[PDB]
């Protein structure tokens, strides 16, 4: 029943701060209700999403996602069953990861990828995770 | 000859304080002197409760509870021979988990199933001994 | 939601070879409906039975049969989720293990217990489990 | 970059055999150029799949099945990288799993779930991947 | 010559007085150290569970020594074994006495192991045994 | 209760005769069958190796009774604990002699796990006891790790 | 001291098969003398091969093949010691894979990577080396 | 695609301070821009050289490395995906090891060697890489 | 008592010849069985390897009386530890050479476990060594 | 080709603290320029000794050290590559072991055989190794000749 799905997508050329804001308000509206819990990083233009709940849950809000016109391509990068959740205390979170980002931000990215600049289609499954895992703990 | 055995019932849909009451004194006064230590939730409706013991004294406990006309279709979700207790301090302790708990209580049934209300049925045995663990933790 | 129950009890004095050919015929009606497999034997005046299906019917079924006037005393063993079935192919079967036995049903009660009648009480789950793959599929 | 995906779904209550055909027809001349593998099983009324490829095209074949009009509410049961292709002989295969198939058909759904009839909600992503494993075997 | 551990237990006979473990503590100081033997007694009326650590030769003859004494019957060895190491290694013999009368912290340690809160050797295994001995040294 | 093994070896008193061995396995064999101890007994002059198998308690009735023998002495427990299962199918009536006088094949067999072509349980392990008087039992054909 | 490499490079654009003749006659020559064995592959325009060894050896060997002119961009997939040979009674041998192959070869390509095509920069050293071990063994020769 | 290179070389008989300098304002110039970051260890006249990153930045830095005039004789020790990085806050460092290093870099050089004196070409994966970190915490 | 193994290498004098090797061979084999010494010997023109079993004390008197022969030099410990069973129980000794004119089998047995087609046990770490005497052993 | 040797032999009866301190003196002049590093225990009349170092000088010490007229019969216990030293920090200790030794270290001695005094061939290959790495780990300087601890 508990599971997790962490996916990559391509958001569109013109997103905008506002944008981002958008959504993370309709997913702190919606996630809990469906005791969805998660993380969300937008580098621009990819955004890497994190998602955990019940597996009708999970899917019902990732196949609802994935029509959102803000973003295209979504690569499901892991979904299973887990043990236990690792990010229960948020509905939803956003944090943006780009060239403008403070050194422990990019010493992060660097420490699970090739380059500064995060990149989904760069990362194996647990190297996405951890990444998540770990900028969970800077702010 | 140590064993656990985990199980959840449907109480009656009429329970009221009282009969939460009088099953933990019963517990409490039968548990001792059969060796019997452990732990026991109520969600509304359902019960969760984990049983430590020689094998015989938890059986012998078991089908006894079975027989209460206070609850009904239990079902076993593990009975296994243990290396050592974990709930040995109790003889028996109940708390109620429910929509009016505290945060901190709230958030660890999220972390071991899909939602904040305490669902038996939603979990497997790992989820439940470790949420039992935990909820043991905060008590 | 797949479930293994194995469990030992006291077959009262009286049990003649009709029985348990009517426990047979009772576990043969009912079991298929329920998706219930398994194995019993009877080693006077022990039973000792394994039972497979999903969590909900293979409590359904132990709780029926516990309610039994033909035995007592019963011992539940080891309930776990499983992986996949071992005893798929009927929907129950019945073996008496005792003196009369073959010399290769004999050799396989002492392979996992002190004395060459099987008693259920003196063997941990591994011991059980292990005799009935054995036994099984010899016959 | 070698990935598997397995999934369930609703097929509408009005499937045809010709619509299974049909969907096996297209899987068979789309799959090939996109370098896709795997195996299609219907149990009416649901569809349990696998699909075996690389991650860009596992995920954009599945993502063109969630919007067909002949199944429904998909989940995904199991999305991960794999060292090596189980199904690479056929781009794909359909099976039909209901009441009518032979006795061994029925006793392998019974080794991995509840019950003689195939109900992938039911089943873990290990039990799922087994049975499309083990009924590939005998077709 | 190799270092081995045996544990085992034994009934008490009826109405051991706190003196007779006294005069078992004093043979057993008198004569470990010579042997190089180390261990614990546990005695649980009526039942007594040992562990005894050193030489195999003189883990052997200490143990059929042992079983030879009026004091206890029926014993059963519940291991033995070579060992890595020791673990009692600071004491020639320590005993120990659990009941009714022990401490809450005792009690709670004996029910933590076995499925009452008097100690019954006869129902724990080889494992159970050691790691209680060792807590229940441990604290005292 | 709990299925356990024990293997010990003795030194047999210095002037025991076929008759005397043959009366200890008389003993063994009115004993054994009927307490459910499997196991074998090997006579390597003047020393003694022999595995038993059964419940625990009547593993140990039968070991402490074995040890008032007047017919051998300064016994030593190489292993005793619980077992997941039994590696011996009967309790073998003969005596295994393992001598100077063995076959070339038993000699080999006690030369692959210890130093020597004679059986000297002080300088086997427990593993090594177990793993001689296994192929042993195989060789005499009565046998055969089920 | 014993040691495997596997690595990918780009074939030069103007290879003939007679340039796969003279690289395979070249490794003949050179590799017994210096203890290397192994296994080359070549799906246009990509070359895939597997070298064992003495590290000294494998060293010597890939440094110098690198400094062939037939190809370019060489990707070290793995470099590791090992406990034994799986490819020593091959001094060298050489296997086109390409769309005239055998659709058991076919196969066997798609079972390790995303197409029927062989690309060695889209397979992990597990899948590289099971590729090479497994159509070494549908192939023969000693 | 992220990787981690070790490899030995052997310095040309002339090198001076001056050249060590020059290294390592190259390798600090183009590292960072190519997501690659080490450690390069100097001890007369041998070099042992970790490189990280992405498999291809990796290999393109690697064998621009063996075409310097500075060294021969290069021997790749181990080269393998890794699942994350160890050096990292280095785009690179150099450290020297020789007859006047500390007492506590000539104990720790013995630790992994047969000798005080460095000898990178006699060291396997698993020594190089913990003495290359050990070091690292050192300086 | 310990039943142990000790696999060596060392360097033979230049000069050896055939009979030298079979001089080794008829003395190993007088010498070994009543010491209880079981093994095998292979020379790869000019090393030798060899493994012996048996009881500590026998196979490191044996091994330190060889290390005093004239006919090598040089020698090199590769493993020496206890041993769960034999695996060359069958020979007091054997002596295999193995050389650039041995069966083609034999050579890629060689390259199997090293670097070349000529044994060099420097080239080899313990579980190679034994490996290749274990698989060389059962191709004679 | 990092190894370790551990051995153990009989001192020749009419040892005294100069033959001791003439092992060590001896030990510690040459092992440095061979790498080797290691710990040497006497319990009268057995040695007990581990030597760490490269393959070829760990035999060649090792073979020299068999020459060595005040000591007989030695006993290789174990031989064998290892990841990384853990006798590092002296080319040579060397610590007595007896009787007279404190009660800390008797308890060692206690802790991995049979009795109080050490006895080599008492003991296994794991128990030699970790009874050498403990008592390293309480010595203090590169001997017990002038002052215990
Ligand atoms: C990258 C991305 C991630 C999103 N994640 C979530 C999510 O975690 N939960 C959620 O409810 N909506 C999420 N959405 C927003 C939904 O697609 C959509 O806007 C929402 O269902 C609309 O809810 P509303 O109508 O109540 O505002 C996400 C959108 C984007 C493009
Ligand atoms: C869900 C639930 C849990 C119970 N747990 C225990 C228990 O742990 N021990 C016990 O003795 N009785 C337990 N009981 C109560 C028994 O069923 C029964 O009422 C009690 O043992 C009667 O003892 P008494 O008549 O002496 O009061 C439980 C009952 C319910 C319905
Ligand atoms: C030891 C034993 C094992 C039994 N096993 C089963 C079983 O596997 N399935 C079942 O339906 N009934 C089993 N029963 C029989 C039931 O207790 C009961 O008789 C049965 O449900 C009656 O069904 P019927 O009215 O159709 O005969 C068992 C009874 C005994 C004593
Ligand atoms: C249960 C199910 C499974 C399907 N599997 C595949 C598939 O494996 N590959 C594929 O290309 N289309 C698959 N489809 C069919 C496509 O959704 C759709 O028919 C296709 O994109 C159009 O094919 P066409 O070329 O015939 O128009 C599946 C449809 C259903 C409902
Ligand atoms: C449960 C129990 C444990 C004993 N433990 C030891 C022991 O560890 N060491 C020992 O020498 N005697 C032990 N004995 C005592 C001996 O049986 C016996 O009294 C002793 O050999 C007599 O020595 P003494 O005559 O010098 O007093 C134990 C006795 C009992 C009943
Ligand atoms: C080395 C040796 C091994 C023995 N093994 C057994 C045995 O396995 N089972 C047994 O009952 N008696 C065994 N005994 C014989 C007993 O000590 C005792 O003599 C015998 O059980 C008496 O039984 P009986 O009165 O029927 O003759 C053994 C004796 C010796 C010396
Ligand atoms: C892809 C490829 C693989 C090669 N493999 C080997 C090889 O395994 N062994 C070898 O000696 N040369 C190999 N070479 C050829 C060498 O680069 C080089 O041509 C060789 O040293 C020439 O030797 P020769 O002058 O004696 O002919 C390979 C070349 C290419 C491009
Ligand atoms: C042992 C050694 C290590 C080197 N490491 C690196 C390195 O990590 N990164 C790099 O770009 N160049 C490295 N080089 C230097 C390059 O070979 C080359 O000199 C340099 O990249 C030229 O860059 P520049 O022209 O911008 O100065 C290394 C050279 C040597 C001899
Ligand atoms: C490489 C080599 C291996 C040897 N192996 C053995 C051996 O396994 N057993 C043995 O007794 N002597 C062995 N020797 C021979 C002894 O060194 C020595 O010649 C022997 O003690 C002479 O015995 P003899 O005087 O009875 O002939 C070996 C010598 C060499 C050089
Ligand atoms: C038990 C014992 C251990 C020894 N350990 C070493 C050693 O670790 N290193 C060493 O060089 N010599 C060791 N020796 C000393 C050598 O046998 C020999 O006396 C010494 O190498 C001669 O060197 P010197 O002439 O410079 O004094 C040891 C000797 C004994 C008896």
């Amino acid at each position: 029943s508990l599971y997790r799905l962490i996916y990559s997508s391509q958001g569109i050329p013109n997103l905008q701060p506002q944008d981002l804001k958008d959504i993370l308000e309709s997913s702190q509206r919606n996630n809990p209700a469906n005791g969805i819990t998660g993380l969300l990083c937008y580098s621009k233009p990819a955004f890497l999403q994190v998602l955990e709940g019940e597996c009708e849950q999970v899917n019902e809000t990732y196949h609802r996602i994935v029509q959102d016109e803000r973003h295209h391509s979504p690569q499901i990068i892991e979904c299973m069953p887990i043990r236990r959740r690792n990010f229960e205390v948020w509905s939803m979170q956003a944090i943006t990861v780009n060239d403008l980002s403070t050194e422990q931000v990019k010493t992060l990215v660097l420490k699970y990828s090739g380059f500064t600049t995060l990149r989904p289609s760069a990362m194996d499954p647990e190297q996405c995770l951890n990444f998540l895992l770990d900028i969970a703990k800077i702010y």
